[PDB]
């Protein structure tokens, strides 16, 4: 019993992280196998960060001008190239400490662990969701630039992100493992509009159920909804409208503690009308959206 | 910018775990040098957990009783000795992966990162507070015991808490490295009485500067207030009483954002007596007291 905004263990992925420095800008790097991937503004200075032209920045850029560390080893650089925003640098050594990996491209709503990073080296993990508009609320200063986030099922880490960019709001943005930015975002210091966002309701029930499964059930009711009138209240709420795939999703959670999805739905309608009365959930005092149905389902049960 | 509950990354702790078998109980061992800790109650059954005799269940115990393996790898056990309320299992091998270490005895107030593990397997990493009064609201399922709480100063892991019982109220209580509780707590089966909780002061203070670092100042106010004043208010509410000690910890906070530690009190002291009137500091809508001013520093710099 509890419940924790628990990360994944980091270990496979500090054994990935390196420092790449190209002129005066360090920032950090993932080696897996023989490429470190890192993010393409490695190759700005203050004066280019305005509007970079990376194609030209680039073309004045030589393998020996990225230098690569793993805290005491420097890497020798065979290759470079850029693919969308981020730079694959090809390096002569295959990483000794490669996790198997897959490369995938999260969707709005799902959650992911972040090692925090430092000129290579890690400083943190955390947990955090990916928001309806494509931005994630981190915790990143200058040099995090690099970091990335990730799952891990069993043995196999799936890179979803990479650090990019810090918005003017304090949101951030960054890219998936191919460089591709999640959202409308460009990797230029400019004032770029995120999304409206919303809070991601299946997570929101998830969460209900975990607090149920734990012994936080002061919210359940004796009221029933449908989606329509729960889709009703979400729009009011700025709550993602619910579909049946969600509800397909809650499945498992709906079945061990038996109160049906809808019953849920009628609980988070009368918690986003009247709010918590002073009341929390699970230690939080607000409705919780960072966990997917699936982190319930993992954490509740003792997943490895 | 942006501030999280992050945990310490766990690579360093994930390379010590093991899983250690004694008849028909499974939990997890920490395994540094050629020595594996884990609770001594991996050697009792159901019928001896009301109240174990637990030097006469060691009496029957051999090494090779022990099983210990650390994955792929089974450890010969050597020497078995029990020291408080841990097991020392002495194996053949010293750990190629062991960091280095310091036992520490942390004090109520401080923060540290807990490595849940299952059958020797990591499964995840959170931050969490040691309570005032010596229990943990952590996040454990049966098979979690022997996880353990630890803290990293730059390559060196202290390692402050091994995770023993959940009490019936569903918050833990665990021991420090060489088996003493934390608490009043004892290994046994029965209800135990936690003592009075209590808001840590002054760690909400410093997640009151962590949050004006990164834009969050609705709170700020008018006011001051002296120790004794808002000592009263900390009584009504449950709250340690503040001291010098604390206020002088939170003194590079107090510099950097040129908030005299006595002005932030009368923002808490507003904010126990009003409430949050339905805002949000940093993403909580409560009083967040789970960072200490040494990880409020340690983040808002970027410390590896
Ligand atoms: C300053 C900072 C703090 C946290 N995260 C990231 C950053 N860096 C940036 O946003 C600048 C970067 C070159 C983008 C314009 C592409
Ligand atoms: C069931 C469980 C779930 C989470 N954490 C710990 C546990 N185990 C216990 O509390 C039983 C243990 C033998 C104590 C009586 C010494």
């Amino acid at each position: 019993s509890g419940f924790r905004k628990m990360a994944f263990p980091s270990g496979k992925v500090e054994g990935c992280m390196v420092q790449v420095t190209c002129g005066t800008t360090t920032l950090n790097g993932l080696w897996l196998d023989d490429v470190v991937y890192c993010p393409r503004h490695v190759i700005c200075t203050s004066e280019d960060m305005l509007n970079p032209n990376y194609e030209d920045l680039l073309i004045r850029k030589s393998n020996h001008n990225f230098l690569v560390q793993a805290g005491n080893v420097q890497l020798r650089v065979i290759g470079h190239s850029m693919q969308n925003c981020v730079l694959k640098l090809k390096v002569d050594t295959a990483n000794p400490k490669t996790p198997k990996y897959k490369f995938v491209r999260i969707q709005p709503g799902q959650t992911f662990s972040v090692l925090a990073c430092y000129n290579g080296s890690p400083s943190g993990v955390y947990q955090c969701a990916m928001r309806p508009n494509f931005t994630i609320k981190g915790s990143f200063l200058n040099g995090s630039c690099g970091s990335v986030g990730f799952n891990i099922d069993y043995d196999c880490v799936s890179f979803c992100y990479m650090h990019h960019m810090e918005l003017p709001t304090g949101v951030h943005a960054g890219t998936d493992l191919e460089g591709n930015f999640y959202g409308p975002f460009v990797d230029r210091q400019t004032a770029q509009a995120a999304g409206t966002d919303t809070t991601i309701t299946v997570n929101v029930l998830a969460w209900l159920y975990a607090a149920v499964i734990n012994g936080d059930r002061w919210f359940l009711n004796r009221f029933t909804t449908t989606l329509n009138d729960f889709n009703l209240v979400a729009m009011k709420y700025n709550y993602e409208p619910l579909t049946q795939d969600h509800v397909d999703i809650l499945g498992p959670l709906s079945a061990q503690t038996g109160i049906a999805v809808l019953d849920m739905c009628a609980s988070l309608k009368e918690l986003l009308q009247n709010g918590m009365n002073g009341r929390t959930i699970l230690g939080s005092a607000l409705l919780e959206d960072e966990f997917t149905p699936f982190d319930v389902v993992r954490q509740c049960s003792g997943v490895t």
